[PDB]
C-alpha cells in the first residue's frame, strides 16, 4: 500500500512553526498537522457545535463560566522523547499564548487571569469577565495548541524550525523553500497514522503548482477562486475537489490616520467604486461571494444590513472633487504575491479607475509582505482571513483600536478603526444572545459608515486531491481553510 503523501500549496517557505506565531494559511496548515490542543474541532469540520475532547478528556465550569477545569487524557506523549504531556505543559503553553511578548494571538487570552496545574492532570483556567466561547480559545487553532515546557526551553529561538507537538505527524527536516518532510509519530495517542510520510512543498506559481498535480507528482494542490480552475479539475476524472469552510474574507483595510484617507469623502470615493458583486461574478458564485458586512457571514453577531456603500463611481469622482481632486488620486499599495491575493489586488486596480484612482502595486513575497504591513508600510491593506465565528474575534482583532498596528496590543488593525470599541467590549461580557448580538451589529454600521475597511469577497478554500486519497472523513471545513492530515488519512488500494 502507497504510505507517502505528496502536497503542494501556495506558498514559498515556513516562517513560524510556534503556533503562537503561526500565521499565514502554510504555517498554520503545518501546525494543525504537528499540534493537538485541550478540545478540538471534529476532523473535516470548521463547526463550533463539533468542539470536543481531544489533550482534555473532560471538563467542568462553574455557573458564572470563569472557572474552567480540564481533565487531561494520561495517555498522550510528545513527539521527540519528550515523554508524558503533563499540566505544567499546558500551564505554560497557555501563559505563552496570552503573553504579548511571546504571542501573535495574546489579545484572544485577555479576560485569563491565570492558568493552574491543580495536579500533573489537572488544568484550572481562572477569567477575569466572561468570554463569548472559552472552548473556542482551547480548540486546535491559533494560540490554542499546547507545546512542551522543557522543548520550548531548550530549543528556543531553533523551535520554530523544530517544533515539538503530540498530534499525528512530526517534521523530520525542513529544506528551506522547498518542502517539509513530516513523518508519521507512531506514538500518537489516536493510534499510528496510516501515512508514513507527508512531503509538504512551496509550489506559489499556480501554472506550475497545477503541472505537477496533472502529471501525479502532486497528491493534492491548493487550488485558486477562479471557476476555470473548480471547471477544469472536476473534468479529469481522477481528482475531487474541495470546497473548505469557512470562507475567508478579504477586505481594503484603509489606514485612517494617513492622507488623503485621513477625509472620509476619499474612503467613501473608494468604497463607491470597488464592486463586490463583480468580484463574485467574475471569480464563481460557488466558491466567492460578496459580504454586506465588514465580518465573513458565518459570524454569530453578522450583520447582512450593515450599510455596505454601493457601487457608485460618478459619486466616487464627485467625492474626490469635493476632497480637492478634480483629476483623480494615486494610491501606493503593499501587495501579497500569494496569488490569490495578487489577482484581488489586479482586479481592485481595474475596477477603481472607474471612480478615479490609480491604484499601483507593489508586489512582495507573501511572508515579508505580512511584517511589513504590521509596520504600517502600506496605505491600504488588501487581507483575506477568517477568525472562530463569533463577531467578537473579527471585530476586537480587525477593528479595536487597542489591535492597531504600533501598539504593544497590536493584532491586524490595519485601519487604526477606533469608532467601535465600546460595542465590542460590551457585546463581549452580553449575557442574552439577542442583546449581544444587536452590540455587534452596532459595531458593524460603525465600521462600515466610517469607512474603515471597505468589504469584497468572501472565498471558500480550494483544494484538490487524487482519487486514491482518502482524507479518513468527510471533508467539510478545517479553520485554516486548508485540509487537515490525520492518523486516518490514507490510500486506498
Ligand atoms: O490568519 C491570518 O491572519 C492570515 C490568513 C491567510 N489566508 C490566505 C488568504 O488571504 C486568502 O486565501 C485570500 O482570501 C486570497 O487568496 C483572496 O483571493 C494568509 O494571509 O495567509
Ligand atoms: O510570477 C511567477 C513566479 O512567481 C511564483 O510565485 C514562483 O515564485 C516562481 O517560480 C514563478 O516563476
Ligand atoms: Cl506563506
Amino acid at each position: 500500500a502507497k504510505t507517502e503523501l505528496s502536497m503542494g500549496v501556495a506558498s514559498e517557505d515556513v516562517t513560524t512553526l510556534d503556533p503562537h506565531f503561526a500565521t499565514t494559511t502554510s504555517d498554520r496548515t503545518l501546525v494543525s498537522y504537528i499540534y493537538g490542543a485541550l478540545v478540538r474541532f471534529a476532523p473535516g469540520s470548521a463547526n463550533p457545535s463539533s468542539i470536543e475532547a481531544d489533550l482534555a478528556e473532560s471538563w467542568e465550569s462553574n455557573a458564572d463560566q470563569l472557572v474552567w477545569t480540564f481533565k487531561l487524557r494520561p495517555d498522550v506523549k510528545w513527539q521527540g522523547g519528550y515523554g508524558n504531556v503533563t499540566a505544567d505543559d499546558v500551564v505554560f503553553s497557555l501563559d505563552k499564548a496570552r503573553d504579548p511578548k511571546r504571542s501573535a494571538f495574546s489579545g484572544d487570552y485577555a479576560a485569563i487571569q491565570k492558568v493552574e496545574a491543580v495536579d500533573a492532570k489537572t488544568v484550572r483556567i481562572t477569567l477575569t469577565r466572561r468570554v463569548p466561547s472559552l472552548l473556542a480559545l482551547l480548540s486546535n487553532f491559533s494560540g490554542g495548541f499546547i507545546i512542551p515546557k522543557k522543548a520550548f526551553k531548550e530549543r528556543g529561538d531553533d523551535f520554530k524550525r523544530r517544533p515539538v507537538g503530540f498530534g499525528p505527524f512530526q517534521v523530520e527536516s525542513i529544506q528551506p523553500g522547498q518542502s517539509v518532510t513530516l513523518t508519521a509519530n507512531a506514538e500518537y495517542f489516536r493510534g499510528k497514522p496510516k501515512l508514513s510520510k507527508i512531503s509538504y512543498r512551496f509550489l506559489n506559481n499556480e501554472a506550475a503548482r497545477d503541472l505537477a498535480f496533472e502529471s501525479g507528482e502532486l497528491d493534492v494542490e491548493q487550488g485558486n477562486q477562479d471557476q476555470r480552475w473548480l471547471q477544469r479539475l472536476t473534468a479529469n476524472p481522477e481528482n475531487v475537489v474541495d470546497t473548505i469552510e469557512p470562507a475567508e474574507l478579504n477586505l481594503l483595510h484603509i489606514n485612517i490616520t494617513k492622507p488623503p484617507f485621513n477625509d472620509i469623502r476619499v474612503r467613501q470615493a473608494l468604497a463607491h467604486t470597488v464592486n463586490a458583486a463583480q468580484i463574485a461574478k467574475y471569480r464563481g458564485e460557488r466558491v466567492n461571494r460578496a459580504v454586506p458586512s465588514v465580518i465573513p457571514s458565518n459570524n454569530l453577531g453578522f450583520d447582512p444590513d450593515a450599510g455596505v456603500l454601493n457601487y457608485d463611481p460618478a459619486q466616487s469622482k464627485k467625492l474626490l472633487a469635493e476632497a480637492g481632486f478634480p483629476n483623480g488620486v494615486t494610491v501606493t499599495m503593499v501587495a501579497s504575491q500569494l496569488p490569490g491575493l495578487e489577482s484581488l489586488a489586479q482586479l481592485i486596480q481595474a475596477q477603481v479607475a472607474e471612480g478615479g484612482f490609480t491604484l499601483n502595486l507593489q508586489p512582495v513575497e507573501h511572508a515579508a509582505w505580512h511584517q511589513m504591513i504590521r509596520k504600517d508600510l502600506s496605505p491600504i491593506v488588501l487581507y483575506g482571513a477568517a477568525r472562530f465565528p463569533i463577531a467578537d474575534y473579527y471585530l476586537t482583532q480587525f477593528y479595536h483600536s487597542a489591535s492597531e498596528i504600533g501598539k504593544p496590543t497590536q493584532v491586524v488593525n490595519f485601519s487604526h478603526c477606533n469608532v467601535a470599541d465600546k460595542q465590542i467590549e460590551a457585546a463581549r461580557t452580553e449575557t442574552d444572545p439577542n442583546k449581544q448580538i444587536e452590540l455587534w451589529k452596532e459595531a458593524q454600521k460603525l465600521i462600515v459608515s466610517n469607512v474603515c475597511a471597505i468589504p469584497l469577497t468572501e472565498n471558500l478554500g480550494t483544494w484538490a486531491r487524487k482519487n486514491k486519497l482518502g482524507w479518513g472523513f468527510e471533508l467539510k471545513g478545517s479553520m485554516p481553510s486548508a485540509p487537515l492530515i490525520t492518523e486516518q488519512t490514507y490510500f486506498k488500494d
